[PDB]
RNA sequence: ACGAGAACAUGCGCGACAUUCCGAAGAACGCUGAAGCG
C-alpha cells in the first residue's frame, strides 16, 4: 500500500548532517524512521509493527508542478551538468533511464528545481553572561521552503501499519524533524494520500533497479547484491537522542549504507540494524530498501 | 531513540557637538483750499 506523504514546512529546517552549521534540504529515510520510532515510544505505540512492516522512501523535493526523484547512478557516454543534476522529475526520470537525456536539458532540470533556500542563522548561548562569564556565539544551519515547494516520501505498508503512520505523522506535525527542533526549527503540516503516478513508477520491469531509500544489506545479501553495481556508501554517524539511553549521551555506532537513487543489478532486502553499544535500550538505525524497477 | 540535546545576537553604549533666518534698504514722488459769483 503505497502511501504518498507530503510535508509543507512552515518555519524553517535544520536537517543537520555532519554540524550544527550545514543545512540538508532532506533528511534520509533512517532519520525520519528514528523520528518515527521517538513519536511511537511518546505515544505509548508498539514498536514492534513499525520496525517489522514499514519500509519508507528517503525524503524528496517537489514542487507545484513536479515531484523530484533521485539522479540515478547509471553509466553515462557535459559531466558537470550530470553532477549538478541532483534530482529528476519522475517523468524526466524515466527518459534519463532511457538515456535520452542531453547535458543541455540536464542543467534545465537542475535549475529547474526551486525547493527553497539554505541560510545560516546566528545565535548565542548568554548562560555564561549570569556566572561571570562572556556569551558565545553558534550558527544553526536552515532551509526555508518556497511556498508552493516541500518535501514527500513514500510508505509502504499494511493498512493498519499505514494507520499507524496516520497518527505517528499526526503528532510529527507538531513534534518536528531535524536538528534544533523544539527550539524554533522543524515544524511542519503533513498531508498523507494515495498517489496515482508513484504506483504508476512503483510497478515497473526493468534490467536495472534503484534504491529510494538509504539502506544496506546483510552480508549474506551483500555477497550476492555487490557485484556488477554503481553505489555510493554514506556514513550515518550520531549522537543517540533519548533520556532512557545513558546518563550522558552517547554516540551511535557508525553506519554504513548504500545512498538512495544507487544501481544494483540484483535486488536486496533491507535490515533493521542495531548501532547501540551497552545502553540501556537498542538503538534502531532504518535500512530497509525501497525499490524502483528502471531500463537502460 | 532525528549530527542530536540543551544554548536570548546579546551586553555597554544621548543622532550629538559648533551655528544670530541675518546682510543692504527714507512710506515718498508729484499735488496753491481753490474756482465761479450770485
Amino acid at each position: 500500500v503505497v502511501k504518498l506523504v507530503k510535508l509543507t514546512f512552515k518555519s524553517p529546517v535544520h536537517f543537520g548532517m555532519k554540524r550544527l552549521s550545514d543545512s540538508n534540504h532532506t533528511i534520509a529515510a533512517d532519520t525520519l524512521f528514528s523520528a518515527l520510532i521517538i513519536e511511537a515510544l511518546q505515544q505509548q505505540l508498539e514498536l514492534s509493527h513499525l520496525l517489522n512492516n514499514l519500509v519508507i522512501t528517503d525524503l524528496f523535493p517537489y514542487n507545484k508542478t513536479s515531484y523530484f526523484l533521485p539522479k540515478p547512478l547509471i553509466r553515462i557516454e557535459g559531466y558537470k551538468a550530470f553532477k549538478k543534476l541532483t534530482y529528476i522529475p519522475v517523468e524526466n526520470y524515466s527518459e534519463y533511464l532511457r538515456g535520452e537525456i542531453d547535458s543541455l536539458e540536464a542543467s534545465k532540470i537542475a535549475e529547474s528545481l526551486n525547493l527553497g533556500k539554505a541560510s545560516l542563522s546566528t545565535k548565542v548561548s548568554l548562560q555564561a553572561v549570569d556566572h561571570n562569564g562572556e556569551s558565545e556565539p553558534y550558527s544553526v544551519g536552515n532551509f526555508t521552503f518556497y511556498p508552493e515547494s516541500g518535501l514527500y516520501f513514500l510508505a509502504k505498508g499494511n493498512a493498519d501499519t499505514i494507520g499507524q503512520l496516520e497518527i505517528l505523522m499526526h503528532a510529527l506535525q507538531y513534534s518536528g524533524i531535524g536538528g534544533k527542533r523544539s527550539a524554533g526549527y522543524g515544524q511542519f503540516r503533513c498531508t498523507i494520500e494515495d498517489s496515482g503516478k508513484f504506483d504508476s513508477l512503483l510497478s515497473q520491469t526493468g534490467n536495472i533497479a534503484i534504491l529510494l531509500s538509504s539502506a544496506m544489506a546483510s552480508d549474506e545479501e551483500l555477497v550476492d547484491c555487490l557485484e556488477d553495481a554503481r553505489y555510493l556508501l554514506k556514513k550515518r554517524t550520531g549522537f543517540v537522542q533519548s533520556k532512557t539511553y545513558a546518563d550522558q549521551l552517547v554516540k551511535k555506532k557508525d553506519f554504513y549504507a548504500f545512498s538512495a537513487g544507487s544501481t544494483f543489478y540484483q535486488k536486496f532486502n533491507g535490515k533493521i540494524f542495531d548501532v547501540s553499544d551497552n545502553g540501556r535500550h537498542s538503538v534502531y538505525r532504518y535500512a530497509k530498501a525501497f525499490w524502483l524497477e528502471g531500463k537502460i
